[PDB]
């Protein structure tokens, strides 16, 4: 129920606090220890937790960040080099990033209309029906988007990224939420 962040699937871009529930950009490329699990490309990181049926749900602040993305994937994602986060490739994920641009990462990419910008988004992943769901906490809990008829058949990952380096322009933390 207590989603931790997985330091072994952490870019070496990302700082994890030590109880494993804040990460955030660093400044500079960490010397971490190589493992399979890593991504190595993009500044990504996965819950540790594994989900194979039920419901199940967390809250991530995103207050003052100019970038983000937010969801789940297959445990089989691959890790290293680079991908696009298609639901083909096993992402369902939702996402912040230009001129306070959000989006849904269907293809082509869905833009979303949020009248009050979130300060914290609530994943909600619904395993036999097939469904990812997103709150906006700021809004009263009013529904950003839906995927639908998922199809899952493996393993799930809770799945984070701080954005992408741009000059401490970014620095503010993912934090979840007790
Ligand atoms: C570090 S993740 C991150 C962090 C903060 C904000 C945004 C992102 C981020 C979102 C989507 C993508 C992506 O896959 N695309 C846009 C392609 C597509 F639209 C192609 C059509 C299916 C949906 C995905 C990428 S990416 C992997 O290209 O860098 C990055």
């Amino acid at each position: 129920v207590h989603i931790t962040l997985d330091p072994d699937t952490a870019n070496p871009w990302l700082i994890l606090s030590e109880d494993r529930r804040q990460v955030r950009l660093g400044d500079t490329q960490q010397s971490i220890p190589g493992n399979e699990e890593r991504f190595d490309s993009y500044p990504m990181v996965l819950g540790a937790q594994h989900f194979h049926s039920g419901k199940h749900y967390w809250e991530v602040d995103v207050t003052g960040k100019e970038a983000w993305d937010l969801g789940v994937c297959r445990d089989s994602v691959r890790r290293k080099g680079h991908f696009l986060l298609s639901s083909k490739s096993g992402f369902w994920t939702i996402w912040l990033w230009n001129k306070q641009k959000y989006e849904a990462g269907t293809y082509p990419q869905t833009p979303l209309h949020l009248q009050v910008p979130p300060c914290q988004v609530g994943i909600f992943l619904d395993y036999e029906a097939g469904m990812v769901s997103f709150y906006n906490i700021t809004d009263h809990g009013s529904l950003i988007y839906s995927f639908s008829e998922c199809a899952f058949t493996g393993p799930l990952r809770p799945f984070f990224s701080p954005g992408f380096n741009d000059g401490g322009k970014n620095t503010a933390p993912l934090t979840a939420l007790c």
